[PDB]
C-alpha cells in the first residue's frame, strides 16, 4: 500500500535498506573469474590417488598436494599458505 | 601403473599437466570475498515487486531496479555498467 | 537483560517468536539440490551466442534458447513454462 | 563455425550436450520456496547468544538451539535429523 511508483526514488531506496525491511541482506559476495586450465583441490588429490601407486589410503595422496604446493608445482589462484581442497589451483613454472 | 610415490615429483606433476591426462580441468573459478551487506540483484527485483504497488508486471520492476543504479542508490560490486539480476550490490551513500 | 540458560525453553522459544525480537524472520527459503549436469539460462545464450553463427546481437540468441525450451530439447527442473536466464535448466530427450 | 541459424535444431542442441562442447555445467542448484515465517539456523544461534544469558561462547548456543530442534520447540523445513546452521526452519507448536 504504502510506497508506490509515485514516492519519490530515494526514499524507497531508504525503506528497502532499513532494518528488517524484507531485503536478503549477507556479508559475502561471489564472483566468477575466467582463467583457463584451473582446478580444485580435491580434483588434483583424485587424479593422484587413482594415478599415482603406492598410496595407502587418500588422507596420503592429499599431503602429496600438499607438498606440490610448497614446492610451487602448484599455485595458489589468490595468496593463500596452506593447502585446501576446496580452493582453486592453477599449474606452476613446469 | 607407471607412476608411484618413488617418481621424481615434477614429473608427476608434467604428467597431471599434459592433455589428455584425466585432470578434470574447466576455465572458470569462483572468488568469494567479504564485503558487509552486500545483496544479490534479484533479491532487489524480488524486495520491489513484492513491496511497491504500481508495477504490472516483473520487467517494470526490474527496470525501476536498472534506474537506482543509474541514480548511483546502488552500487555494483566490481567494474560495471549495466544492471544485472546475478550480480553483487551494496547500497551507495543515503 | 532477563533471559539466561535457567529460563524455561519454551518460553524463549516464545520470546523468539513474538514481533519485534529481532530474530530474521521471511516468508522463504533457499535449497540445494544435487542436479548433474544441470545450467543456468544464461550460460545456454552465452554458449549459443559464442558458438552459433547468424546471430545479429545476444537478444536473438536469448529468442533461440526460448525455442528450445518450447520444442522440448531443454526443460525447467521445475514446473515452468516462460524461459528465464536466470533458471536452471537440464537436456530433454536426445535418443 | 560449423554450425548456424540454419542448422537442426535438434543438431545444435546435441552438439551442445557433447563431452567437452565448453557449455558451463554444474552438479548443484539452488531453489526458492516461498514458506510464510522461516528462519535460517545461524540467525536462530546468533539471536540466542546475543540475547540469552549464560553463554560462555557461541558453542553453547548451537547447542542449545539444537536442544530446541529436539524438543520440537523449532522444526526442520525438510526431513532431516540433525541440527545444521545453514538448513531453514520454522516454529513448532506454541
Amino acid at each position: 500500500s504504502g510506497l508506490s511508483v509515485h514516492t519519490d526514488m530515494a526514499s524507497v531506496t531508504k525503506a528497502m535498506a532499513a532494518p528488517e525491511s524484507g531485503l536478503e541482506v549477507r556479508d559475502r559476495m561471489w564472483l566468477k573469474i575466467t582463467i583457463p586450465n584451473a582446478f580444485l583441490g580435491s580434483d588434483v588429490v583424485d587424479w593422484l590417488y587413482h594415478h599415482v601407486e603406492g598410496f595407502p589410503e587418500r588422507r596420503e595422496a592429499r599431503k602429496y598436494a600438499s607438498g606440490l604446493l610448497k614446492a610451487g608445482l602448484i599455485r595458489h589462484t589468490v595468496n593463500k599458505i596452506t593447502f585446501s581442497e576446496q580452493c582453486y589451483y592453477v599449474f606452476g613454472d613446469l
